[PDB]
DNA sequence: AGCGTGGGCAC
DNA sequence: TGTGCCCACGC
């Protein structure tokens, strides 16, 4: 891990550069994406789209077993688990 | 449960 | 780099 976050409080080392730049958003308190319906910022991209249906109410994630309907693929993960014995 | 949000990383 | 998954932990 050639990549360690600058910033003094902190001790994350990255592989790749381009992971720690993500990262740096933590520090410089950047949230460059922001939900049109309630005009929250986020720090990520792929976390707005997944905080978007919970206005929608998509939930494209159904259980094996019993249908159940979940807005996140771990979402239904954690839950199909429940199922066994 | 509902869902924020970081770390790993494929493409 | 941007986009967007999996995985995992946290409240
Ligand atoms: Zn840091
Ligand atoms: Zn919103
Ligand atoms: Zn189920």
């Amino acid at each position: 891990r050639p990549y360690a976050c600058p910033v003094e409080s902190c001790d994350r080392r990255f592989s790749r550069s381009a992971d720690l730049t993500r990262h740096i958003r933590i520090h410089t308190g950047q949230k460059p994406f922001q939900c049109r319906i309630c005009m929250r910022n986020f720090s990520r991209s792929d976390h707005l789209t997944t905080h978007i249906r919970t206005h929608t109410g998509e939930k494209p994630f159904a259980c094996d077993i019993c249908g159940r309907k979940f807005a996140r693929s771990d979402e239904r993960k954690r839950h199909t688990k429940i199922h066994l014995r």
